[PDB]
């Protein structure tokens, strides 16, 4: 019951976090029973939240739908309540609220961006009676998190999966915007690149092998720490050839023994005849040969040297079939194929999608340290489009697009942003405020010639994990048809690439929306080359391989087209963060740190500030509650 709303939260029901302790130190230096009651109050408060997350949850309702022994003690109950809405646990998303805010508001913020990071962080703010403006440069708002939509047709650009609700804010988000969220099916049938399906028997033994050596780069990172060779940090695609290799070797070694075992059972062979020659020559001799018993001892010997030779011939027939045995049975001469490579390459690729970079840039150690943070449940999709989420998010708040920050200035007095309009760059603008929350992507603050200038500049630390963190690459290609020529019953397909190189080339179709569309994926090294080459030689390349697929004639030429090009994007330069070889995920934490000229006054959210859930939107969520929390503390 109350229970669950804990886990739903992040937090163990029967423990009290690092944090809680901080902000409750009187508790954890009490008695436990304090903690238990204390405890109580915290998992029933999240529990009335989430039971109705579409209306503010204010300190009087909580106190009237508390329990009897609990509803007692108020001043424990408000210091819950208000430490709970601070930071963001009960009173998040788009609610109703129960009173309308204070006309004063008492601190002035810039908001950098408006992404899922910088909207959330501008609610909470704007929750907490600041005065809060958003700045954005492109003509909407979303960020990376982009619909397009056109007629029946809505296709995910940007973010397109929930990852699991069991623990994930946008559970609440989804109830709070009524997004149409639809679980995926886990059939995903692979096509090689003539077109024929891979049948399942080498599918699932490619799939078993692709695990197996992961699993193995992982033994040699942990148990072996086979983590800096050469004064480099290993890649995880450098571990992978190394287990490939080993196993290529394991191959070749057995080959080599059965063809020993094989060589000396043909010179026993060889011997055995040569013997077996001999012998017949002695029968031979001796055939040709009182006189009565000098023949019946003749007789005798004969018969000696025949039961010999009869011993012989059986040994011959049983090593022969040994032989045989071994002739017939031998081990595998490769260790992949060209097709059996070709096939691990699209796993590969899917790693390579999932990760937004190619493997030879992933930190070997790092590239998974936020595994232990996924959320339970199946995944899913949002067939109503992600767009919902930000814009939801966006209503009654202060945002300016099409405006463009190129400047922040930070002082122990104030702050000023300076900014340009896209349409018409003449015209400039200029926000002074008491504090900047910075969400601009990765990608931009990495820009070696900076789109945005600090002043003054930021410090040592900052910059180099803004240089040591990877910033991944993905793109995607929109097909809109008019009839559904696929199976309805999956909602994923391979298409197998022919080489290493281009393993990651419209490897992976998605079909996700009521509409006829198709989506298709371009990864790894493939996702930033081909961002040059044009929107109708990229869909001829998705027909052909559609074609290939289905039948010439049963796809027909598709109505609408859409094709991403994010590393271009000026706004992002890129699809998500990642853990490159030199970085951790302490970097993460660097990113989230704050910057004071004292108090601080320049803050960081967004989807590379979060170390447990980077490169996800409820990263970016969890982000922006975190730093309106900060700043509230701070300014309040
Ligand atoms: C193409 C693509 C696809 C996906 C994902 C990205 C992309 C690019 N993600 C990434 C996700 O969107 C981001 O993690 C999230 O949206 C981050 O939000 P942020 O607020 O931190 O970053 P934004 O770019 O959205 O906001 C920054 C704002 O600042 C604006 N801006 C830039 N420069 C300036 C400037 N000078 N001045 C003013 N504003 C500026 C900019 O226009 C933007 O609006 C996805 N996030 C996600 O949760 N789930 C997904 O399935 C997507 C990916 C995924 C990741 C992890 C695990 C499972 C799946 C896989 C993919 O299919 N979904």
């Amino acid at each position: 019951g109350v229970e669950g709303a804990a886990f739903q939260s992040r937090l163990p029901h029967d423990r009290m976090t690092s944090q809680e302790a901080a902000c409750f130190p009187d508790i954890i230096s009490g008695p436990q029973q304090t903690q238990k009651v204390f405890l109580f109050i915290r998992n029933r408060t999240l529990q009335l939240w989430l039971d109705n997350p579409k209306i503010q949850l204010t300190f009087e309702a909580t106190l009237q739908q508390l329990e009897a022994p609990y509803n007692s003690d108020t001043v424990l109950v408000h210091r819950v309540h208000s430490y709970l809405e601070r930071h963001g646990l009960i009173n998040f998303g788009i609610y109703k609220r129960i009173k309308p805010l204070p006309t004063k508001k008492t601190g002035k913020v810039i908001i950098i961006g408006s992404g899922v990071s910088g909207l959330a962080a501008a609610r909470q703010l704007q929750s907490f009676g600041m005065d809060v403006t958003l700045l954005e440069a492109r003509d909407r708002v979303g960020g990376r998190v982009a619909t397009f939509r056109k007629g029946n047709y809505v296709a995910d650009l940007g973010a397109m999966v929930v990852t699991g609700l069991g623990g994930n804010p946008m559970a609440v988000v989804s109830k709070q915007v009524n997004m149409e969220l639809a679980k995926i099916k886990q059939k995903c049938p692979l096509y090689e690149a003539n077109g024929q399906a891979v049948p399942k028997e080498k599918d699932e033994m490619v799939e078993q092998e692709f695990n197996r050596l992961l699993e193995a780069t992982s033994y040699l990172s942990h148990q072996l720490d086979f983590n800096v060779l050469n004064n480099k940090p290993v890649s995880l695609g450098q571990a992978l050839e190394v287990v490939i290799q080993l196993q290529e070797k394991h191959v070749k070694d057995e080959q080599i023994e059965h063809w020993k075992k094989i060589v000396k059972t043909q010179e026993e062979l060889k011997e055995l005849l040569n013997k077996m020659v001999n012998l017949k020559e002695k029968i031979k001799e001796l055939h040709q040969q009182t006189a009565e018993f000098l023949v019946k001892s003749k007789h005798r010997d004969l018969t000696a040297l025949c039961k010999e030779y009869d011993e012989l011939a059986e040994t011959q027939g049983k090593l022969e079939e040994k032989l045989q045995e071994l002739e017939a049975n031998p081990p595998s001469d490769v260790y992949l194929s060209s097709r059996d490579r070709q096939i691990l390459d699209w796993h590969f690729a899917n790693l390579e999608f999932a990760n937004a970079t190619p493997l030879s840039t992933l930190s070997l150690k790092h590239w998974d340290q936020d595994d232990d943070f996924e959320f339970t449940g199946s995944h899913l999709t949002v067939r109503n489009g992600y767009s919902c989420v930000p814009v939801a998010l966006a209503e009654g708040l202060d945002i300016k697009l099409n405006t463009a920050v190129r400047q922040v200035r930070y002082t122990a007095s104030g702050c000023e942003v300076i900014a340009v309009n896209t349409r018409s760059t003449s015209q400039t603008f200029i926000y002074k405020c008491d504090a900047v929350l910075c969400t601009l992507p990765l990608g931009v603050l990495k820009q070696q010639p900076p789109a945005v200038q600090f002043v003054p500049p930021l410090p040592e630390w900052k910059t180099s994990a803004v240089q040591r963190m990877g910033f991944g690459n993905l793109n995607k290609v929109v097909l809109c048809f008019d009839r559904v020529f696929w199976d309805p019953s999956v909602n994923l397909f391979g298409h197998v690439g022919s080489t290493t190189a281009s393993r990651g080339e419209l490897f992976l179709f998605w079909n996700l929306y009521k509409a006829p569309i198709l989506l298709a994926l371009v990864a790894g090294e493939a996702a930033g080359i081909m961002e040059n080459i044009s929107d109708d030689v990229i869909v001829g390349r998705c027909l052909a391989i559609l074609k290939g697929i289905f039948g010439s004639s049963a796809v027909p030429q598709p109505k609408e087209t859409v094709v991403s090009r994010w590393r271009a994007d000026p706004w992002a330069r890129g699809s998500y963060s990642y853990v490159a070889a030199g970085s951790s995920g302490n970097d993460y934490d660097l990113m989230a740190q704050p910057i004071t000229p004292p108090i601080p006054r320049l803050f960081f959210a967004g989807e590379h500030t979060i170390r447990n859930y980077p490169a996800t939107v409820h990263g970016a969520l969890l982000s922006g509650l975190r730093e309106a929390g900060r700043i509230a503390d701070q300014f309040l």
